[PDB]
DNA sequence: TATAGTGAGTCGTATTA
DNA sequence: TAATACGACTCACTA
């Protein structure tokens, strides 16, 4: 076992030397010396460059050093934080201190002090651990290989792309070991905050804020970036130049995955991977002797998919987001947004001063939302011009407790619009009739024409082949594409589109051509039940048009507020009418009468239930799903100036939440029957055997498993956190206290348990649909690229025909072979319930759909 | 399964120049 | 000897 196994020298050469022996030692070296880059940022880079971290770095180090003299100068205890960081090398603590906090940043609304210090406490424990190592092997890269210029050569421009590793032609050395911090959260979190306070102190990078001061649920500390750096990163080119995400691209082909850690990455001078992402290292090790061929066979074939930076669309984004006016919308302004002016009068206390605190704490969330989509961005633009001219870049992954599949760096082809505009597959085909049909099919679904049959889609091409090709060839002057749904996906499209023109069906084409499933989950559902009028509103069944869920539970809500605008209940006095005198309070009952006409005033389309519907149970809610519909829909209705409407906002967002849930309740019957079965799966599993008087413990909480068709287990076990409190003398100046979730774990959480089995069975089955599909696509047909992004498939226009048929066939097999609720059944049966064992049962009842149906429909990608 | 209410007023302790 | 940092509590929140 490489832990033990080998010696530390071994451990050091054993990656060089094999990934010398095949794709040569330039290209060895440099995916060696960019995995240290998440550790320490080599001499060669940074004395290169004379951009931001060439200040940062230097100020950052030299505050670390002379920390360290005043501790040491002086009588007492040591600083925890002192403790762990006197060990690492400071070069090391400054470059993760600074990559680790500009990442954190790109997060719109996490960014608390917890969330900091934990993820550079983590960060620091790599390389404290891991560093010997690390040195090492970056000593041993840096010498050239023995001998024999051919097999050095390396690249060899073979127009053919690197081909991953044999399993059984990797050393022993190499099976990585150990991906789960060891450190406790209180020490972590101390290292963490005393690097953070150290940076602040050093450079002005970031500061820290106090949000709402006094409010037990909201108070908070935060880590802002400042206006001098935000307005740099903002306004000039490459600001963050030699400040990589910590996790990037490989440039040959990723380590392939044979157990629970090591996959992906090559160096061993680094923190290994996790094969999944667990709450816990113990949740980890019950993969640890699991067998699930199929899993690992999907994950190495993903893994395995060559990409490029389209440079077309790079020389765009470079270009744009650095105008004060942005054709795509949605860039982030670099100008900001100056406060609303006080009313002059403003002593004056009506709801002014508080509608005012309310339009100022809007702003200022805003402003930091654009701060961090600019650094986001700016990351990726980073990440898009380090990698330009590589012939080939990989993309190693990940798969959360659920089983879903995740690319790990943070540039990746499941990002956003742009970032997913800068990739494109590497190796292509020539184009052809049907790989041409179905580039334009996804032109027009980059466009918003996708709720519409394909032959208009087609029709919605070709009626604007000038404008298109107008946009390929001049794109800053000709900005139609800026302007479309998914703009610089859009864009991509027209440079290929252009190309086809230009060369002719024989156009070797690469685009990554994607398929997304109607409704996912509400399939899942419908298809597992063969229930035929669920799966129709998603779109299981061959129809002529394209149906839309969102728009028939609208439709359904809609035609209740014509019902209660006629009928229903009149507007109850006060309150007062249940007891005697003052409580005149509550004047307002507001009936569904004048509720109904509220919304109907107000609209109810499409959209408003979409959202609404899915931030409701499967998804993300917390307690009251209509506490949310008031803050989506009502609220910033109201903040904008309508809403005037909704005179009693609450009652009005009570009375839709109902509206919803009962459109949808009979929308999808067999679906939502469905979830409360699970639900009450879990609230048994996850109870307590009691008693009358003898409340012994025959069965102690259980957590939820179950297994996925392809093989993946899968364990739910929320757990309640025992917290605890630390105390900080911050920066000389204030006790920073943060309270934060220990590693230590003390009863299951009963609540969490049963509101997530739902979501988390149908992710996870959705999970295997999509790892089976690509084995399918992989070994039947013979799509070797894959662009995956949860329930949405891609590849390149020749083999689009293919994995458009592959989903389907991936889909109805499954389901006919398996009968996952049955399954599940027998799985929470044995170890389950004790006694009792009632009122829960009667697994839901299998309808009348056609699985072989999805075969033949048009719109039910997935 | 990624995540955490806050700072001040006090007192008690193992530490260390 | 007597500074040092900070965990363990408790209280009021600028709500």
């Amino acid at each position: 076992i490489a832990k033990n196994d080998f010696s530390d020298i071994e451990l050091a050469a054993i990656p060089f030397n094999t990934l010398a022996d095949h794709y040569g030692e330039r290209l060895a070296r440099e995916q060696l010396a960019l995995e240290h880059e998440s550790y320490e940022m080599g001499e060669a880079r940074f004395r290169k460059m004379f951009p931001l971290i060439t200040t940062l770095l230097p100020k950052m180090i030299a505050r670390i050093n002379d920390w360290f003299e005043e501790v040491k100068a002086k009588r007492g205890k040591r600083p925890t934080a002192f403790q762990f960081l006197q060990e690492i090398k400071p070069e090391a603590v400054a470059y993760i201190t600074i990559k680790t906090t500009l990442a954190c940043l790109t997060s719109a609304d996490n960014t608390t002090v917890q969330a900091v210090a934990s993820a550079i406490g983590r960060a620091i424990e790599d390389e404290a651990r891991f560093g010997r190592i690390r040195d090492l092997e970056a000593k041993h890269f840096k010498k050239n290989v023995e001998e024999q210029l051919n097999k050095r050569v390396g690249h060899v421009y073979k127009k053919a792309f690197m081909q991953v590793v044999e399993a059984d032609m990797l050393s022993k050395g190499l099976l990585g070991g150990e991906a789960w911090s060891s450190w406790h959260k209180e020490d972590s979190i101390h290292v963490g905050v005393r690097c953070i306070e150290m940076l602040i102190e050093s450079t002005g990078m970031v500061s820290l804020h106090r949000q709402n001061a006094g409010v037990v649920g909201q108070d908070s500390e935060t880590i802002e970036l400042a206006p001098e750096y935000a307005e740099a990163i903002a306004t000039r080119a490459g600001a963050l130049a030699g400040i990589s995400p910590m996790f990037q691209p490989c440039v040959v082909p990723p380590k392939p995955w044979t157990g629970i850690t090591g996959g992906g990455y090559w160096a061993n001078g680094r923190r290994p991977l996790a094969l999944v992402r667990t709450h816990s290292k113990k949740a980890l090790m019950r993969y640890e002797d699991v067998y699930m061929p199929e899993v690992y066979k999907a994950i190495n074939i993903a893994q395995n998919t060559a990409w490029k930076i389209n440079k077309k669309v790079l020389a765009v984004a470079n270009v744009i987001t650095k105008w004060k006016h942005c054709p795509v919308e949605d860039i982030p302004a670099i100008e900001r947004e100056e406060l609303p002016m006080k009313p002059e009068d403003i002593d004056m206390n009506p709801e002014a001063l508080t509608a005012w605190k309310r339009a100022a704490a809007a702003v200022y969330r805003k402003d930091k939302a654009r701060k961090s989509r600019r650094i986001s961005l700016e990351f990726m633009l980073e990440q898009a011009n380090k990698f330009a001219n590589h012939k080939a870049i990989w993309f190693p992954y990940n798969m959360d407790w659920r089983g879903r599949v995740y690319a790990v760096s943070m540039f990746n082809p499941q990002g956003n619009d742009m970032t997913k505009g800068l990739l494109t597959l590497a190796k292509g085909k020539p184009i052809g009739k049907e790989g041409y049909y179905w580039l334009k099919i996804h032109g027009a679904n980059c466009a918003g024409v996708d709720k519409v049959p394909f032959p208009e889609r087609i029709k919605f091409i070709e009626e604007n082949h000038e404008n298109i090709m107008a946009c390929a060839k001049s794109p800053l002057e000709n900005t139609w594409w800026a302007e479309q749904d998914s703009p610089f996906c859009f864009l991509a499209f027209c440079f290929e589109y252009a190309g086809v023109q230009h060369h002719g069906l024989s156009y070797n084409c690469s685009l990554p051509l994607a398929f997304d499933g109607s409704c996912s989950g509400i399939q899942h559902f419908s298809a597992m039940l063969r229930d035929e009028v669920g799966g129709r509103a998603v779109n299981l069944l061959p129809s002529e048009t394209v149906q839309d869920i969102y728009g028939i539970v609208a439709k359904k809500v809609n035609e209740i507020l014509q019902a209660d605008a006629i009928n229903g209940t009149d507007n109850e006095v006060v309150t007062v009418t249940d007891e005697n005198t003052g409580e005149i309070s509550e004047k307002v009952k507001l009936g569904t009468k004048a509720l109904a006409g509220q919304w109907l005033a107000y609209g109810v389309t499409r959209s408003v239930t979409k959202r609404s519907v899915m931030t409701l149970a499967y998804g993300s809610k917390e307690f009251g799903f209509r506490q949310q519909v008031l803050e989506d829909t009502i609220q910033p209705a109201i903040d904008s100036g309508k809403g005037l409407m909704f005179t009693q906002p609450n009652q009005a967002a009570g009375y839709m939440a109902k509206l919803i849930w009962e459109s949808v309740s009979v929308t999808v019957v067999a679906a939502v029957e469905a979830m409360n079965w699970l639900k009450s799966a879990a609230k048994l599993l996850a109870a307590e055997v009691k008693d009358k008087k003898t409340g012994e413990i025959l069965r102690k909480r259980c957590a939820v498993h179950w297994v996925t068709p392809d093989g993946f287990p899968v364990w739910q076990e929320y757990k309640k956190p025992i917290q605890t409190r630390l105390n900080l003398m911050f920066l000389g100046q204030f006790r920073l206290q943060p309270t934060i979730n220990t590693n230590k774990d003390s009863e299951i959480d009963a609540h969490k348990q049963e509101s997530g089995i739902a979501p988390n069975f149908v992710h996870s089955q959705d999970g295997s649909h999509l790892r089976k599909t690509v084995v399918w696509a992989h070994e039947k047909y013979g799509i070797e690229s894959f662009a995956l992004i949860h329930d949405s498939f891609g590849t390149i226009p020749a083999d689009a025909a293919n994995l458009f048929k592959a989903v389907r066939e991936t889909m109805v097999d499954t389901y006919e072979s398996c009968d996952v609720l049955a399954d599940f059944y027998d799985q929470f049966a044995d170890q389950l319930h004790e006694s009792q064992l009632d009122k829960m049962p009667a697994l839901p009842a299998k309808g009348n759909l056609n699985l072989r149906d999805i075969l033949e429909s048009d719109f039910a990608f997935a």
